[PDB]
DNA sequence: GGGGGAAGGACTAA
DNA sequence: TCATAGTCCTTCCCCC
């Protein structure tokens, strides 16, 4: 299997550039303004001009302004980025029916039946970068290898505006050298549990007692890491099916007053159903972001489709169940639907 | 012993 | 006042 992975570069920021060419060269910061106070919120992303100085996805807009008070700050326009994204995905289908859209800016193409070696793949990668730059003036990084995971690692190494192949020999090389924390699926919490076992390279997972690793990081991740170690991982590229759709919204001020949170809850439902678009969910969950940031969630599954009417009354029950089972004030409130028919 | 689903918190990522 | 969507893992639970 020859997988080709595509990841758009500093996407939201780059799209803002394409719609306003005069931003080219200046640090650009796309923000999610929460609204409780001027400059409240986080950075969704930044171009490399801004990123070069420490301004990057996740930090408070406040900080970014202290680092680069003169960078361009723009409100995130997801709808716009999503349409640009869809158009790019379509260009990708012209290269393989077997395509997996991982996120708004990531996709895997199984090009096994399109090329015969990593040389042709590489050229096809170039064709793709030029096609996109051409049609949408968007630069992307291409990663090529024998499976989804390494194709993604290839990309991580070559970004931005790059392209890299990781042949079988380099795979085995990485299995021993590559820092295990840089493996897709391994987060901080998991990276830590691993270090606490001397495990710092994939190979180290082959020498350790399984049940020992399993009891530490869970059975699924254990099998995942090992299979990668044995150079055996090869999950198929498959059309993705969003299993759930929801929306969570931050409130002006925290509280635990049902009637004061209702507005937000309902606003979150209207926005969600909209997104549902044709989909009828059989399950629903009300999600809460406590003052301390912990997450409290209570949901329920029904034996049939959920009407917006139901969603309404039902969400209030779940909301209160949360209210009674947690004495914390709520910072953000949202809803989430799943188990579509 | 395990198929299978429902619920709640974990974990990645974003 | 710093703090922005989704997928699974783990557990209990009915039950063949
Ligand atoms: N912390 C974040 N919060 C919300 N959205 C984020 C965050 N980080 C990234 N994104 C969104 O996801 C998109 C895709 O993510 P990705 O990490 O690939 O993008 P990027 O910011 O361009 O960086 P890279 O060039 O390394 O891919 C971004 O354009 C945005
Ligand atoms: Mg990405
Ligand atoms: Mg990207």
């Amino acid at each position: 299997m020859i997988v080709l992975f595509v990841d758009f570069d500093y996407f939201y920021a780059q799209v803002e550039e394409v719609l306003n060419p005069s931003l080219k060269g200046k640090p650009v910061v796309v923000c999610v303004f929460s609204g409780r106070f001027e400059d409240s919120g986080a950075v969704a992303t930044a171009n490399y001009e801004a990123r070069k100085f420490g301004v990057k996805a996740g930090i408070p807009i406040v900080e970014a302004k202290k680092i680069l008070p003169n960078a361009v700050y723009l409100p995130m326009r997801k709808e716009v980025y999503q349409q640009v994204s869809s158009r790019i995905m379509n260009l990708l289908r012209e290269y393989s029916e077997k395509i997996e859209i991982a996120s708004i800016d990531e996709a895997y193409l199984d090009i096994s039946d399109k090329v015969r070696d990593y040389r042709e793949a590489y050229n096809l990668g170039l064709e793709i970068k030029n096609k996109i730059l051409e049609k949408e003036k968007i630069t992307v990084t291409v990663g090529i290898s024998k499976n989804k995971v390494f194709a993604k690692i290839a990309a991580d190494m070559a970004k931005p505006n790059g392209i890299k192949v990781i042949d079988d020999e380099e795979v085995k090389r990485l299995i021993r050298e590559l820092d295990i924390a840089d493996v897709p699926g391994i987060g901080n919490i998991t990276a830590e549990k691993l270090k606490k076992l001397g495990i710092n390279k994939l190979v180290d997972t082959l020498s350790i007692e399984f049940d020992k690793l399993k009891g530490m990081i869970g059975e699924a991740k254990a099998k995942y890491l090992i299979s990668l170690a044995r150079d055996e991982y090869n999950e198929p590229i498959r059309t993705r099916v969003r299993k759930s759709i929801g929306r969570i919204v931050t409130m002006k001020r925290n509280s635990r007053n049902l009637e004061e949170i209702k507005p937000y809850l309902f606003r979150a439902i209207e926005e969600s159903y909209y997104k549902l678009d044709k989909r009828i969910p059989k399950a629903i969950h009300v999600v809460a972001v406590t003052e301390d940031l912990d997450i409290v969630s209570r949901g329920r599954t029904f034996p049939h489709g959920i009407s917006k009417e139901t969603a309404y009354s039902e969400s209030v029950k779940l909301l209160q169940k949360i209210l009674e089972e947690d004495e914390r004030k709520i910072r953000r409130i949202g809803v989430r639907f799943s188990k579509f028919i």
